[PDB]
């Protein structure tokens, strides 16, 4: 069962004026209901797979090798012909196109990181308004997706689909009961603002929903980001663990078409230098960071809603 | 003169609930008139100078050495006692405090890079509103400042003061030109009446009256956010003929809005996108970047306003 | 099948004067036979797992929660007590120790990236020699390892063991036959020096070999790096694909106790600006646009056996 | 007196088989006496200056603008024609060539960061030897240089020349006391950037390699002094590194330093059985220059503790 694949990474693709994403589900946690797609940009990574690639390694035979530069061209050209509005839709489109073109391949995997842009405010004769010409390149959180399509008995299918928002970094300016033993740090505890990094991902029950053909069924990463921020703001969390459980429940509650929500976190909380948070001064800690990995599923939500003592609440 | 200084860098200092910056000058290019300072954070770098530091190098004599760790403590404790609202004000406060404490120092230099946070929107029972609890760590543009103070016979004086906004990254999809340049055997670049323009801007300014940067009269304090908004507004409105042309007009506009400034300076970078599918689809270019250094002064603005040939316009 | 773990990352741990690794297998591709371990340093990442952690998430109950800071202390203290000489040995030692201490855990995973130091040459009254005092922090290739241990009904077992060398970046200052279609770039090809990034990993048939208790059976990442460089130097490769197959075969040949070698590559080859006047003499190159070729591949002992049984094999070793 | 320049950065330029640098001065701190230049690569950054560039900013008039893309082409082509062996020589050559081509320029500034490669050992039928074909891209310390050339009534002159080695990171597995104690008071690992200046700037061109100071030699001096000296601080250490460099290379007028203190925190006290970890981010730093006058004074002073191999 050998590992075998090859492809091209850092395939930057910037499509201008892609079809707008409109008609997303209205939720209390967010005002985000459309994504204009004036810039539809990403960093794409494609990998090709198939048993027929073996001799390209074992014999240096390039006869069945699609050149990696050609894969780059293929992706960039398909960005021009794509008529949809979502990252997942674009990746599925491209995967399927590779398989239609190259019969000797059996699977194609696309991973993408959004090359994100913010709308900005500019002063005009009409007052201060949102620019339709100039955008800020954002180095903050960005949308992610992965689609892998493989051949099936009848054609092809998505065998892996991931959607997410990466690099959310939030601090709240307003934890006890752990195991205590010989490994516990012998120093007094101080209160600091909880500072967290979150990567949040989700999975669809019907993967076609990720294509955005019916945007009422598409989950925009920006909505998930807004849910996470809203829950962080409102909940009196007992821990990051407890917080992400409630963020996940809320996402599943707003989007019943999702089967699960997953998290990867960092705790990045500052160290106290001067105790206050009025008048307080903090600084960066030593490098070690706490982290959590956790998935929440519809079964968890159904259990909470059926429970007599659940603490789960939603707007 | 010998080079000689020492200090502490990466002195992260995060003060919570500093005095709010309020009452900034209203300008057409911006709606930014206050900075709440719920988090007032920065990465500071301090350097001490003085002829009396020589033997710490030449003889390893630490007698007159303030430990760099002690400098860190000094800065962090002063972050708690500072009652002002601006980066420049804090830096000058600390410089003067070091000089008051340590008579053997001739000069103290503080540099700072803002540790920036964005306000975010959260869903509540009252609808979607700005959170006063949760903030996003921004990896986008950030405020900068430098203050160096030297001892004098009568007391102390500011020998350098700098203010800026760093790492503005903006794209303008279309409208910018680059043609008319030298065509010789080294020229392979095709002239363009319309090419995508991606700019990186660092903008700085100097005050005629340095105490203005302290923010004690905020009507005379120039917030970096206002400068950023002017830059974006000019980028939006001007049909630029190069980044050189663009930054001249940005500089003029800043000087126009803030007559109390003597100069605006630019350290800027430029990178077009390569076209891969003509309309469009673009991709990242090879590494080389254009760059520019330029300063604009009130004399330039006066010249432009009085000239029958000027193309300078302002809201 | 829920995802559920928590831990501490960027646990930098720098042990001085760990037991030296001595007595490695001599091979033609390498002079590396000992690693003195004057500095035995790494960036460690620990994850704790167990069904009993569930209510820490679902109820905010910290009762069975080992504090992440405590995990950091645990690792750092075990770095002082570890008597072995290998990264894999240390990671397994720590995993097992966590499980012995905390009965409510089902599994513990440790990952580590070496915090690498080079020996350097210094002038002294005896001439230019290797310093035993001063070392360069290296930002080049570095050793990697992962060990995950889980509880069983009758003790514990290793459920994952990984060993590797990361971030080898090599150029050779010395490819055709691809599919050609409408997606082919319509430009003439030029010859450039092949420039590759390699991450190489391996697995042991007998996992205890990784502990280094018999160093003759321990595969040092530095030896693997030296094999890779040597094969790159000698082989007339037909592609990166072809190259890594042969690097893998050679590693398997030298170390029969390995079951597989795996690769992750980048093609980082430059673009031509000025064609050389003769070979690469007088040539000038520059960095390409960002897109990079990559390959993922594993080579197994069965591959080596096939090559040795084949009349048409091109495989050769020193 | 406004600021005004423009140019191109991240101009990666990789020349293969440049003229080897051979015949460097033998010194006790180093075995480095030649640099083969099989790869002669750098990241170059060029800036052009000239009063006649004003209207390119003020009027958007590109008539006298050399496109930054063209500057890139200019540098890369001159890498093919350069026949010397040093970074400084290449930069001066390019600066002079820009000024010869474009009369309306007043000054040209080139900065470069070496794109460094290490020689490596490979096993062959002749045993383990240094490869002549395969090299490792080094992410460790690298050579730097800056040359800026401006016009004179009779031709051109160098108005700035800099040479250095950047990002040396060294730990010593083997003091700091006596500092001020007041209310603010509560395994040495150093980062070094070292630069130097020549009395006769033409020595940087390498036409007489006995007078060329290779950054690798300076690196070897720094390491050797770090190894041998019992330092009382990083400040004290860099003074002695600087004195030593000036001693070996009398043709240098000065050596300058930019440092970091990156020393670890102790977690388990030993250094047998000792365990350390990374500290919080704040780092000490120093800036300092040492001059030939300092060395002459040390070499005549009974108070001096300076020693060299």
């Amino acid at each position: 069962e050998r590992t075998m694949f090859y492809g091209k990474g850092d395939v930057y693709v910037f499509r201008t004026y892609a079809n707008p994403l409109k008609g997303l589900k209205q939720i209390p946690e967010s005002n985000f209901t459309e994504k204009h797609n004036t810039i539809f940009g990403m960093n794409a990574k494609v990998a090709l797979k198939g048993e027929q690639l073996l001799t390209s390694f074992t014999e240096g035979d390039n006869s069945l090798v699609v050149a990696t530069d050609s894969m780059k061209n293929f992706i960039q050209r398909h960005a021009a012909s794509y008529e949809g509005a979502t990252l997942e839709g674009f990746l599925q489109y491209v995967c399927e196109a590779f398989l239609a073109k190259y019969s000797h391949l059996d699977a194609v995997r696309l991973e993408a990181k959004e090359y994100a842009f913010d709308d900005i405010q500019v002063g005009t004769d009409k007052g201060v308004v949102t620019s339709d010409l100039v955008f800020r390149k954002s180095r903050n959180e960005y949308v992610t997706a992965t689609v892998e399509v493989a051949r099936t008995a009848s054609g092809t299918e998505v065998v892996e689909q991931a959607s997410g928002i990466a690099d959310i970094q939030l601090i709240k300016v307003s934890f006890y009961g752990y195991i205590i033993d010989e490994y516990t740090t012998l120093a007094e505890a101080t209160d600091r603002p909880l500072y967290i990094f979150l990567n949040i991902g989700w999975a669809y029950e019907n993967q076609d929903d990720a294509k955005g053909d019916n945007p009422a069924n598409y989950v925009a990463a920006e909505q998930v980001r807004d849910i996470a921020a809203s829950v962080f703001h409102t909940l009196d969390n007992k821990s990051i663990q407890h917080l992400i459980y409630h963020i996940g429940l809320t996402i599943l509650d707003r989007f019943p078409q999702l089967t699960e929500v997953n998290f990867g976190t960092n705790n990045r909380t500052w160290d106290t230098v001067v105790e206050g948070f009025k008048g307080a001064v903090f600084t960066e800690p030593r490098p070690p960071f706490g982290f959590q990995g956790f998935s929440v599923h519809q079964e968890d939500l159904a259990r909470e809603k059926a429970s007599a003592n659940s603490e789960y609440v939603a707007l």
